[PDB]
């Protein structure tokens, strides 16, 4: 087979933002319950910007206010000095994927969509080194990780997503509803979050 | 409906020598990886101490020395003063699960069996709790461990655990060898880790 990020990178520009788009919604809890827990920030900035990319793709007609949005994201983006909590560290990563990928949206920038996929997957990985502390490196460090039941999820939720868009030459608004509608009903983050 | 905890202490000896036995099944993962990870102890113990417990279950014409399977865990059981490395902890559970239940089994201790329950839960709590670094208590922390799907994956398979032990009067042959091919099959800890 192909590898995975060869095949990310022959999307199309709509797949790869219905990809990413996918991928930004279903870190949504991990900002959700961050909030809450530290008494941070504002979920409904994020909502709302995804609402806004999901409605990106299915409607052609669609404009909207991009640096405002941006500039609220950065506004409720947490500082990690201000917080001992761990929650920050996804909390961050949620609303700076939201971010990145709005920005890649305006610029047409399609590395930055592309690497949306490595944001999610360091998240778990993150989760998952905080705790071990293992000397482990290189293969060995990345099997360990493997052996992690959330980062398998993970690699088999991106291909799986992957898959489905892939078999798709465009986006169809039926593609777009089902994997958001998806995304949502299950209600589990990356690294495992249901608020 | 009756609490978890009620029904669990109303199964007979037989039916929370299953449950207990299941449970300490599942975790074996845990003190695999640390194992091979961490270069400390011999895997084979707990699965030759675990197998003697399946057919303890299966053969009532069954004897064998519980002592010295007590002695040789409690030699493979790690100290954590000894490693940095996180899954001392998951690994000493496991272990420690084992070694009560055959003491149990011994003494006709049925708290014990009983509290293999909580040994389990405690080590997926701990997991999550390690990482965290929240400052919650009470039933504020419960919720907050509870929106994690490991945890909540515990409570769903320890649920579903007790439900078709107890819809059986008297355990079967049948019975015994479903639950543990499917633990063993699954092949995924109580903290979701593969070997």
């Amino acid at each position: 087979k192909t590898g995975f990020f060869k095949r990310l990178k022959a999307l199309t520009l709509p797949q790869k933002q219905l990809f990413a788009t996918a991928l930004c919604q279903r870190m949504l809890p991990n900002y959700q319950l961050f909030s809450e827990v530290c008494e941070f920030g504002d979920p409904a900035v994020l909502s709302t910007a995804l609402e806004l990319l999901w409605q990106s793709l299915y409607d052609p007609k669609l404009k909207f206010n991009i640096d405002v949005h941006l500039q609220r994201l950065e506004d409720n983006t947490p500082e990690p000095a201000d917080f001992e909590a761990y929650g920050v560290y996804p909390a961050m990563d949620a609303v700076v994927a939201i971010s990145t990928l709005l920005g890649a949206i305006q610029g047409k920038i399609e590395e930055d969509i592309v690497n949306i996929s490595k944001l999610s997957s360091s998240t778990v990985a993150n989760y998952i080194e905080a705790i071990s502390d293992v000397d482990l490196v290189d293969e060995a460090l990345d099997d360990f990780v493997f052996a992690h039941e959330v980062m398998e999820e993970e690699k088999e939720l991106q291909n799986s997503l992957l898959e489905i868009i892939e078999e798709n030459p465009k986006i169809t608004a039926e593609l777009v509803k089902g994997l958001r509608k998806d995304i949502i009903e299950t209600g589990v983050s990356n690294i495992g979050i249901s608020v």
